């Protein structure tokens, strides 16, 4: 008994009810900081507490959204793009991130100054996005998963219209031909384990 149960067992049915969705849209926010104000935040962007403490190389931004009751399974995407061009990738996918319709309630941002100072290395995952459940008994409502879905597609054309240089994914995610920055990992579960994420009922429903 659990998410992925409920997913391997719904697995044709959820792949069929989204494909059948209309477009999710999702109203973007203006009323955002740009890269350089969030390096430099606690404070509150429209519903996500935003955090920044030293003991990390991240800017966290945290919604407390009452609905999504399902419990954390794991799953979550990074977004990849050239070191240099985060401040740019930041701003451009800004409006989506701090949406109030966007599924992601939990994400955080690589901070390019402490990247430096814990002399981390900057190739790719400068974003991640956390993902779970919406219902309260832990499974993904196919009306969620499709929104989910848009929503990174989104965020990938979003970046590809700016330009923005892709970033290496990292080894410990996989990610189909068409996704130029997003790649998806589940921290719950070598190549051998990348293939095992491959099959991953969560990412072939991302994908196919």
């Amino acid at each position: 008994p659990s998410t992925n149960k409920h997913l391997k067992n719904n697995f044709n049915s959820l792949h069929n009810q989204m494909r059948k969705m209309p477009v999710s849209h999702f109203k973007e926010a203006l009323d955002v900081p740009d890269y350089s104000g969030m390096r430099q935040s606690f404070a509150m962007s429209q519903g996500f507490q935003l955090n920044n403490h030293g003991y990390d190389v991240f800017i966290h931004a945290r919604r407390e959204s009452p609905q999504s009751q399902g419990k954390f399974a794991g799953d979550k995407f990074h977004i990849s793009v050239l070191r240099d061009m985060v401040p740019q990738a930041f701003q451009a996918l800004s409006g989506l991130l701090f949406s109030e319709d966007s599924p992601v309630d939990k994400w955080k941002v690589t901070d390019m100054e402490k990247v430096v100072q814990q002399a981390r290395v900057s190739l790719g995952a400068q974003f991640t996005l956390y993902i779970k459940p919406d219902q309260e008994n832990s499974q993904y409502s196919a009306s969620f998963l499709h929104k989910t879905r848009q929503f990174i597609e989104c965020l990938e054309s979003r970046l590809s219209e700016n330009g923005v240089i892709s970033g290496q994914c990292p080894e410990s995610d996989v990610h189909p031909e068409n996704w130029k920055y997003l790649s998806y990992r589940n921290e719950l579960r070598g190549e051998m384990q990348r293939q095992a994420l491959r099959e991953e009922p969560f990412y072939r429903l991302m994908t196919e």
